[PDB]
């Protein structure tokens, strides 16, 4: 394991919060703020096997359950997937997804985070 090897600290919470108040504002759609109704997006859970959303993200981080700050990273990024797989190309959906995706690094940097290339 060499748990040794380990920085003091692998997780920073006030920074994975102020990461996602980022993302946050950044989706101008309100499209990933919340776990998807399937009421108001009929057959998204046909398509989608694993989802994820930005409170639940925040929700992770206030009680503590991501170990690390690169786990974070791996919920946006499986968030973003997800869209970017139900929505067809060219809709405003996959279109927001898309430039998430492109800038979510930078929005981690401005936050003080680092993640892991690991």
């Amino acid at each position: 394991m060499d748990v040794s090897k380990r920085p003091r600290e692998e997780f920073h919470k006030e920074q994975c919060l102020s990461f996602v108040k980022k993302l946050w504002a950044a989706d101008t759609l309100a499209m990933f703020h919340y776990p998807v109704s399937a009421t108001e997006v009929p057959g998204y859970y046909d398509v989608v096997d694993t989802p994820m959303d930005l409170s639940t993200i925040r929700k992770n981080i206030e009680q503590g359950k991501y170990r690390t700050d690169t786990e974070v990273e791996n919920d946006v990024v499986l968030m973003l997937s997800n869209a970017l797989d139900f929505n067809e190309k060219g809709s405003q959906w996959h279109d927001l997804a898309k430039q998430l995706k492109k800038r979510y690094l930078t929005l981690a940097q401005e936050s003080g985070l680092s993640f892991d290339a690991d």
